[PDB]
């Protein structure tokens, strides 16, 4: 039904119109003009505004009240540097962020579902479980291939310097792990698809009968082999990781 990342950014952006609103807080609705200030730049390295937060929450860059409130309260920081710790200024750029944490804690409730509909598998062990599996499958099978080392590491453009030019999408073993290591993969597809990937990619390079198409190739069979083999455990990761995130969305509803 509902987007829960359309439906935070309407309560953030929400809040920056009531922090907006509020009186003499005009030097902070826009960027620093450093035409006007020149020596501003020369000394905040992070500047921010209201403008550009709302900016931020357009182009959804915040995933939660917490990333939200951090760059906020960076125009605290910003002006406590340059007006000082005790400046008026600094004064009304608190009762902005005083307004903000008024209206995160209103809707406290709604903002803690959503940002779970948004980020399901946050903390979730049955994601990293599942992508701890594959990682070993990578490490302890595929890496294990006799002589599948060039399979390891992106192709080092040095010594294959036409290698980019003929393969669009590149793949490694490495780039996999990488994406592991990030939780990319919730279910075995998006990782086989990967993969196989792999394998594709040697046969339009190396060709059908080179020998790192045979060695791509057995990097595929064991990887297939040890999934058969893990089935019934990845088969319940499978489930309660997609199941976690359906019922994220369904309570943010």
């Amino acid at each position: 039904r509902t987007d829960p990342m359309v439906t935070l950014s309407s309560i953030l952006e929400s809040i920056i119109n009531d922090m907006r609103d509020l009186p003499n807080t005009y030097p902070f609705h826009t960027p620093v003009n450093a035409k006007v200030v020149k020596d501003y730049y020369k000394i905040i390295t992070r500047p921010m505004d209201l403008q550009t937060l709302r900016e931020n929450v357009r182009k959804r860059l915040y995933p939660s009240r917490e990333e939200f409130r951090e760059h906020l309260e960076l125009i605290v920081k910003n002006s406590a540097t340059y007006n000082g710790p005790k400046h008026s200024l600094t004064q009304i750029s608190q009762s902005m962020l005083d307004l903000c944490d008024e209206k995160l804690k209103e809707k406290e409730d709604k903002l803690a579902r959503l940002e779970k509909a948004i980020n399901p598998l946050l903390d979730d062990d049955d994601q990293v479980a599942f992508s701890f599996i594959l990682d070993n499958i990578v490490t302890q099978k595929m890496m294990a291939v006799p002589d599948s080392w060039p399979f390891h590491h992106p192709v080092n453009k040095k010594f294959v310097p036409d290698y980019y030019k003929v393969i669009v999408n590149p793949m490694d073993l490495e780039t996999i792990r990488k994406n592991i290591s990030k939780h990319k993969y919730q279910s075995r597809e998006s990782f086989l698809d990967d993969v196989n990937l792999i394998l594709a990619n040697s046969v339009k390079y190396n060709g059908p009968e080179s020998q790192y198409t045979k060695t791509a190739q057995e990097i595929v069979n064991v990887c297939y082999q040890t999934l058969t083999e893990y089935d019934e455990h990845l088969t319940q990761l499978e489930k309660d990781i997609c199941t976690a995130k359906e019922a994220a969305l369904e309570e943010a509803e």
